[PDB]
């Protein structure tokens, strides 16, 4: 199917944003480096600097990764419930509340010490990880069995990026049930924009 | 009636933050102290560290302010458009947009280097800011023409400041419009649970 370099590359890559969601997850991100990074791959330094380029390029490689990983997991749940938007949306964020708070990086930004990078990248170059996850999530809407026409898909999803973003940094109080009042606004624009 | 000390100090808090509205005119962010500004907002330094104390008090308290100057032309112009769900939500936007880029202190976040301060209070310790703009902004669509179920207020409020607030934080990165965006998201949800 795909060629050497082509997949021994997406090896190489997957094999240290695997390595720092290791290290990470007893240390945290400010303790962490290319070198301690390097080391527990099992890499040179030279080489995630190649791939990479930086301790900054592997971090939001690591954020890009994420956000691929868990606009996924909303064709799970789109998939688990069919021709009901309500419970299909209320599954889909209960999942994205799931799964964002349980990663290494969300934890070591939100209960570690004052990072000025980790917060750099959610917020003054975000340009990479919004647009992708965009793009990324609005096939779900658009390709899938909710309808949805394409522009308003994009309006859609891109703006369903930029909650998650948000409710990354700052999440969800107990109090109150968050992925219930977001299914519920997102619905009625569901069936007014359909196929 | 308002209980002499107190008003004089509603008067005292509005005092300081205008002097430096006025001042990252002239500056930015990085060059203002307490005692920076304490001086031309004409009182002592001691006095003002005892009502905010912080730089990071300071600011994060214009915040709050430019949350309710903000959070108030909705009841404005939502009012201004009476009957018309799209055209209100998107004027009330449009307004939102164009003065927040207008103030000087997100001239400040936005071209100013660098304040790894100020992506604190809009991102993971944004939680006072949004916390309270929500419920400002939760009567503005119960007590007016649209008549929105109490609870479907907050549903939609808790909404609209968080996705507002992350334009400041994450500028947007094409030129799609993203008032009109914005308007288009919420619209379908008013016109059903609209009372
Ligand atoms: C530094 C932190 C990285 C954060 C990356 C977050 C990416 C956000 C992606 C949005 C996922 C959308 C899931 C919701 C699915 C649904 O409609 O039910
Ligand atoms: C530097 C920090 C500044 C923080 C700014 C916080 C902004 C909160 C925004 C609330 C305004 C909502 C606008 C609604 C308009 C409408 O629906 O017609």
């Amino acid at each position: 199917r795909i060629p050497y370099a082509e997949a021994s590359r997406a090896l190489l890559r997957d094999s240290v944003l695997d390595a720092m969601r290791d290290l990470l997850l007893t240390r945290d991100w400010s303790a962490i480096t290319l070198s301690d990074v390097a080391r527990a791959a099992g890499i040179s330094r030279q080489t995630i600097y190649n791939e990479f380029g930086s301790r900054q390029g592997l971090a939001q490689g690591y954020a890009l990764r994420l956000a691929d990983r868990l606009v996924d997991n909303v064709h799970a749940s789109l998939d688990a419930n069919v021709g009901n938007f309500y419970e299909a949306f209320l599954q889909g964020f209960r999942s994205f509340f799931a799964e964002s708070a349980a990663d290494p990086l969300v934890i070591s930004l939100l209960t570690g010490v004052a990072k000025p990078d980790l917060l750099q990248l959610i917020t003054t170059d975000s340009a990479p990880i919004i647009t992708r996850a965009s793009a990324r999530l609005a096939p779900a809407f658009t390709d899938t069995w909710v309808a949805t026409t394409d522009n308003d898909a994009n309006v859609l999803s891109r703006a369903i990026v930029r909650l998650c973003l948000s409710y990354v940094s700052m999440p969800p109080e107990a109090d109150h049930d968050v992925a219930a009042d977001l299914a519920r606004l997102i619905t009625p624009f569901a069936e007014r924009h359909g196929v």
